[PDB]
């Protein structure tokens, strides 16, 4: 392991938004592909259902459109229309409290889903632990 294994609590019987501390942006999977953040609770794009696969795996899946997130080779977050590689994330507890989404492919380069106070996602490289763009709280849809 690369990380830690300080796990959140909870589980992944129903869809989550995932909220982002930074600028209280859901993110959101749109149609297209795009993966953003928007304030609007009422969006149909930010539903997720998340899923394990190992202990502390997860997909993040869009619950109005089946996409995955992913991150790729670039570190940028898109939606993929299949599970694969790219799509697992280390799902962990930080600063006692957040979730926070490490792409395992790119685990050992600390990349993570982040959101901007702006709402545009992180690219990988541009996150770091310590940072508030990779905090999120799961909340009920």
């Amino acid at each position: 392991h690369h990380h830690h294994f300080n796990l959140p609590p909870g589980n992944y019987k129903k869809p989550k938004l995932l909220y982002c501390s930074n600028g209280g942006h859901f993110l959101r999977i749109l149609p297209d592909g795009t993966v953003d953040g928007t304030r609007d609770r009422s969006d149909q794009h930010i539903q997720l259902q998340l899923s394990a696969e190992s202990v502390g795996e997860v997909y993040i899946k869009s619950t109005e459109t089946g996409q995955y997130l992913a991150m790729d080779t670039d570190g940028l977050l898109y939606g993929s229309q299949t599970p694969n590689e790219e799509c697992l994330f280390l799902e962990r507890l930080e600063e006692n409290h957040y979730n926070t989404y490490i792409s395992k492919k790119h685990a050992e380069k600390n990349w993570f889903v982040g959101l901007k106070k702006n709402g545009s996602t992180k690219r990988g490289p541009r996150t770091h632990y310590g940072q508030k763009a990779i905090l999120f709280l799961p909340l009920p849809v």
